[PDB]
DNA sequence: ACAGGATAAAGAGAGAAATTGAGCCGAGCTTAAGACCTCCTTTACCTTTTCA
């Protein structure tokens, strides 16, 4: 949604602020403590921001290392 | 990009319910020994047959 797209250029910028002033790359906690957010909000943005990988990503396919779901004819 | 506005769908606050497990008990249950009554077997002695 439009609203995570504005959470994650406003994470950006707050981190390259934190960056700017205190002169070195800030940890996760002052990122959020400057964002008013816990910690487990940062990260689930940071995983929900990543970029669907494709299928026949070279390793040969990374399509062809990929288990099925089901019951294993043993089980 | 950024600000405002409308809304619904998904969290926190509390008690009351419902469970829950915990101790502390004696009621249900098992174990073992001994006695003790049916059922059966086998004997000793018969009686009771069919036959030369």
């Amino acid at each position: 949604p439009v609203h995570l797209y504005e959470t994650i250029s406003r994470i950006k910028k707050t981190t390259k602020l934190l960056s700017q002033e205190m002169g070195r790359k800030p940890t996760e906690e002052e990122i959020a403590t400057r964002m008013e957010m816990t910690i487990e909000k940062l990260r689930f943005i940071a995983k929900s921001a990543q970029l669907p990988i494709s299928l026949e990503t070279p390793i040969s396919r990374l399509g062809d290392f990929i288990e099925a779901d089901g019951e294993t004819p043993e089980d």
